[PDB]
């Protein structure tokens, strides 16, 4: 160089730019030149670093220590920055059709495309100088067990220590990742809260964000994730949704594998047999509940591999092998109780960061549906930092409030949850919240029918909406092409295609009362699936697929469960259902709907027409 402007060595407060692989230095230094951070901190992922970072956030008023627990912390956000924001989440490709099918109605529910030229303008209006007066943290992270053949590495730059702490929990991060990477490829992840110093606008609740300029972008062809303006969860912790679902699903398409919005659990029966199952559910359908369920059936065990995301690839033997690419759980707090999720309660009592929950007088946590009384004298501070009484109209915790907790701490974490080869998936479960019409459990008639069942997924938001594969907000590319990708798995010689099931825990009677007790009782449905995978003759054929035979389900210990209503299938309901599915698929998928999905649709309408 001719002057002193391109070498950022003098500003490195941890690590060394010289030590980084060539491409990692270029990524760091080039974005330092653009964002103008005061300091550069190359994260080592050590306990020392983590402790120091947390104490600093505490010293700044960014987080509070929760004194009741072992090393637990609370962040309360600006009320404007409280969730993943779909409307400001976009994917950039040369052609719109590579990102979303072109809808007949003109508005796609299946993603949000932005042109390269539009994004460049948006980028230029946000990032130049954005980290002025702040530290740029460099987070080297692995998605998946370090050195799993299914693992992928990222480098996230961020000006938020909250993101650093949370990424330590949610990914494998630090020096060993940099050493594992070498000169290999990595996903480029750029994040800024968008508040350069001196601050141009008021800081609310010591929580830096820029709501008006919030934009979460994915550029799969450039292997880049670029996120600006939000410090919250899926917007800022770039490994989780942006990388592990959006970028990864496109990589999966390119490379022959699957990046899915699925829990992974291992279930052991009383005959000492173990099987792994994956499950894709939409929001508020008991996903974490199922992943760390304690079964009510004696002699059965459930163990948790992951509660959110699965990366799956068929091996040389034809087994569908899955890994959890995450290193922790980022769960919705409200509704987490000893009765709904006792294992979550045990997990989150130490080494956990909470966001937007209430705090009790003795330094504990509180939220709606915690179902745990407080001793007289103990008072509650809401997530809005105000004194709170259960007589108030507003909740003590934000509905989207979170815990962020180490996976290793789950008392029923699966012994193979970090196995680099992954676990063999023998069943895949789709499901949604449906008050009417949809039986407790059915089984797809074939792989193609199963792909159709995923494609047709609907769930009560009240309004029933489509969430195919529970991937609606997360498709990395054209949904029609994603369906074709799924269907292509049947044409792999020797592929062992898992059995596909659909579940509905949420069927109500004519009064609005749930017909199924759920929770640990769901083990009875898992038992049925287990037997079906073993080839048990325990099914009855219906127009929608296989259901449990009369007396096939274990209902002992339950009272009088209304099986007729729970498993009832109405021609009138399913006529309406199939018509709605048809209209949705025609509109939203159009020219990109695979022939086999059109065929399954026709086949279902025909079976229904014959009842
Ligand atoms: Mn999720
Ligand atoms: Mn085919
Ligand atoms: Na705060």
């Amino acid at each position: 160089q001719l002057h002193n402007g391109l070498d950022f060595s003098a500003k490195v407060i941890q690590g060394s730019l010289d030590s980084l692989p060539q491409e990692v230095r270029k990524f760091v230094e080039g974005n330092a030149q653009l964002c103008q951070p005061e300091y550069i901190h190359i994260c080592d992922g050590s306990e020392e670093e983590y402790g120091r970072l947390l104490a600093h956030m505490q010293e700044e008023g960014v987080i509070r220590k929760l004194k009741k627990y072992d090393n637990c912390w609370l962040a309360l956000t600006d009320p404007r920055d409280v969730a993943r924001i779909e409307s400001k989440t976009v994917i950039i490709t040369q052609e719109q059709r590579d990102t979303v099918p072109i809808p007949k109605s003109g508005q796609s529910q299946l993603g949000r495309w932005m042109s390269e030229e539009d994004f460049e303008k948006a980028f230029n209006a946000r990032f130049p100088g954005c980290m002025k007066g702040r530290t740029m943290y460099v987070i080297p992270f692995s998605m998946g067990p370090l050195g799993s053949p299914l693992a992928k590495i990222g480098i996230e730059l961020t000006d938020s220590p909250y993101v650093v702490a949370s990424m330590r929990i949610m990914t494998r991060m630090g020096t060993s990742v940099l050493e594992a990477l070498g000169d290999g490829e990595f996903i480029k992840c750029l994040h800024s809260v968008g508040c350069p110093l001196p601050l141009k606008k008021p800081l609310v609740n010591n929580w830096a964000c820029n709501p008006e300029l919030t934009l979460i972008a994915h550029l799969p062809d450039r292997r880049e994730i670029i996120s600006f303006g939000s410090g919250y969860g899926g917007n800022s912790l770039l490994g989780k949704k942006c990388f592990a679902l959006r970028i990864a699903s496109r990589l999966a398409k390119e490379e022959g594998w699957l990046a899915e919005h699925m829990l992974i659990l291992g279930i052991t029966n009383p005959e000492g047999k173990k099987k792994y199952l994956a499950a894709a559910f939409p929001s508020a359908c008991g996903k974490t509940n199922l992943a760390m369920m304690n079964p009510t059936l004696p002699g059965w065990k459930v163990e948790c591999v992951g509660d959110d995301i699965a990366w799956m690839k068929f091996d040389a033997q034809g087994n569908l092998r899955a890994i959890n690419p995450e290193n922790g759980f980022f769960g919705v707090a409200p509704g987490t109780s000893v009765k709904t999720n006792p294992n979550a309660i045990k997990t989150i009592q130490k080494n956990t960061i909470f966001t937007n929950v209430a705090e009790t007088s003795d330094g504990g946590v509180y939220w709606e549906g915690i179902d745990e009384p407080l001793a007289p004298g103990v008072t509650i501070t809401s997530w809005k930092n105000k004194e709170w009484r259960p007589q108030d109209e507003e909740p003590c915790a934000h509905p989207n409030s979170r815990f962020c907790t180490p996976a290793s701490q789950c008392p029923i974490i699966d012994p193979a949850w970090e196995s680099p080869e992954g676990v063999p998936i023998e069943g895949i479960i789709f499901g949604g919240r449906r008050p009417a019409g949809v039986p407790l459990v059915y089984e797809a008639l074939s792989w193609q029918h199963g792909v159709f069942v995923g494609a047709a997924m609907r769930s009560e938001a009240k309004v029933i909406m489509h969430d195919p594969f529970a991937m609606r907000p997360f498709f990395g590319y054209n949904f029609g092409k994603y369906l074709a990708h799924w269907l292509s798995m049947a044409h792999r010689p020797a592929a062992k295609l898992p059995k596909i099931f659909h579940v509905n825990w949420f069927r109500k009677d004519k009064n609005g009362k749930f017909l199924w007790p759920g929770f640990g009782e769901n083990s009875r449905v898992l038992e049925w699936m287990f037997g079906r995978i073993e080839g048990e003759d325990s099914a009855k054929l219906t127009p929608i697929g296989y259901v449990p035979k009369e007396d096939a389900l274990n209902l002992k210990g339950l009272g009088d469960v209304n099986v007729e209503e729970l498993f009832g299938i109405s021609k009138e309901f399913w006529e309406k259902e199939v018509e709605e599915i048809d209209k949705y698929l025609e509109d939203q998928v159009n020219a990109d709907l695979p022939y086999e999905i059109e065929r399954e649709l026709r086949a279902l309408k025909q079976r229904i027409s014959q009842m």
